[PDB]
């Protein structure tokens, strides 16, 4: 069992070293929006949607009961746009730069937990 307090503070540097990404980090800062991206076709692809705000409020707030649950949503965040983006778009790029960052940051923060 894990208090929240715990896991926001062992948890949140790794969001951090994501958001630390300039320029690969600005996709993925804020839910995507279709409408005003002018990508129309986003959630028929991606049908469960994630984003680094809605991860970080999450963790602010006590809305994960255990560190594999924060992993899966970054997981899920780098997968939709693995999905979404073709591979050698900007995007795919950006994603593959956080998803390498996340992998050397996330593997001693969850052994430190466990
Ligand atoms: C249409 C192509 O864009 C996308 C396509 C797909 C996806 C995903 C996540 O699958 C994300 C983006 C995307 C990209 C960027 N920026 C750059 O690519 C960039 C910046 C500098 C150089 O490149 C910003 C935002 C963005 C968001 C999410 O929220 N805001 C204002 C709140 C934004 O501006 C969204």
């Amino acid at each position: 069992i894990f208090k929240p307090e715990e896991l926001r503070q062992a948890l949140m540097p790794t969001l951090e070293a994501l958001y630390r990404q300039d320029p690969e980090s600005l996709p993925f800062r804020q839910p995507v929006d279709p409408q005003l991206l002018g990508i129309p076709d986003y959630f028929d692809i991606v049908k469960n949607p994630m984003d680094l705000s809605t991860i970080k409020r999450k963790l602010d707030t006590g809305q994960y009961q255990e560190p594999w649950q924060y992993v899966d949503d970054v997981w899920l965040m780098f997968n939709n746009a693995w999905l979404y983006n073709r591979k050698t778009s900007r995007v795919y790029k950006f994603c593959s730069k956080l998803a390498e960052v996340f992998e050397q940051e996330i593997d001693p923060v969850m052994q430190s937990l466990g």
